[PDB]
């Protein structure tokens, strides 16, 4: 996704959700079909 795109989807930007856990990460991305 684009950082705009991102903060849209995820409802925060990229530096907060390279807070989570790593798994989830993952998590909160599969479920979006995202990678």
């Amino acid at each position: 996704l684009s950082d705009e795109d991102f903060k849209a989807v995820f409802g925060m930007t990229r530096s907060a959700f390279a807070n989570l856990p790593l798994w989830k990460q993952q998590h909160l991305k599969k479920e979006k079909g995202l990678f």
